[PDB]
């Protein structure tokens, strides 16, 4: 399992953690040097499991889907807690059988879920290690109505840094520090099905989107995005959900 540790942690370490987070993903093909996920997989290889241990050595254990990096539910102790949702019903027929407690979350795992049960949109919660270490503390404790903003935390710490390095960057930088998450980081999160199919796409298409995907920019502005060098977002978006799996 790949795993990481808050105590010691640095701008590498993370970045080696989201690496290896990145290559325990199943893929046959690269497009532009970047992972083509799997577009389905039996239900015995459709699940990792990925380890955070925060500066108290409290260790949760999350499990996402691997050809699709959403996070399915995860593991504190002797419970385990998964979405209300279809696909980690499933999930939970493969991991933390052996966690004798049961816990069916009161929302599904979109954002749109998660900002209406935390009372907050992403842009006003702190990423950074410092909010990473305080998610996992709030998910091993399952201090419930605090739970949706941590599992938000948590989300795009793992899934949206591995599908895009500026996030993993930003994330890993300063690590005694957080930051407030910008309009440009949401509209990556937001976008990165459109992103993967036009992606694919362009292979295809002599480089160009079919249909273009407006992004923000560092400045706030809408972006028109439609071919594979526009804002050198190739370079960015490092894995593709597959077109059969959208």
């Amino acid at each position: 399992d790949v795993s990481f540790r808050l105590s010691g942690a640095t701008s590498s370490s993370y970045g080696v953690f989201i690496s290896n987070l990145r290559k325990a993903l199943p893929n046959e093909r690269k497009l532009y040097d970047i992972p083509l996920l799997r577009s389905s997989l039996p239900g015995s290889q459709r699940y990792a499991l990925i380890h955070l241990t925060n500066y108290a050595d409290e260790t949760i254990s999350v499990a996402i889907d691997v050809t699709n990096v959403y996070i399915m539910g995860y593991r504190a102790g002797d419970t385990s807690y998964f979405f209300n949702e279809a696909s980690a019903t499933e999930a939970a027929k493969y991991v933390f059988k052996d966690a004798m407690r049961k816990v069916t979350l009161p929302y599904s795992g979109n954002y749109e879920r998660l900002q209406t049960a935390a009372g907050k949109i992403r842009e006003n919660i702190p990423l950074g290690l410092p909010a990473l270490d305080s998610a996992i503390t709030t998910l091993f404790y399952y201090n419930a109505n605090s739970a949706a903003s941590a599992l938000m935390v948590l989300i795009q710490s793992t899934s949206e840094a591995a599908r895009y390095k500026f996030i993993e960057q930003q994330i890993g930088k300063r690590v005694d520090k957080t930051f407030l998450p910008s309009l440009a980081i949401i509209s990556l999160e937001n976008s990165w099905s459109a992103l993967s199919k036009q992606i694919q796409i362009a292979s295809t298409n002599n480089g160009q989107f079919e249909s273009p995907v407006v992004l923000i920019n560092a400045q706030n502005q809408r972006v028109t995005i439609t071919n594979v060098d526009a804002g050198k977002v190739t370079s960015d978006i490092a894995l593709l959900l597959n077109r059969n799996n959208m």
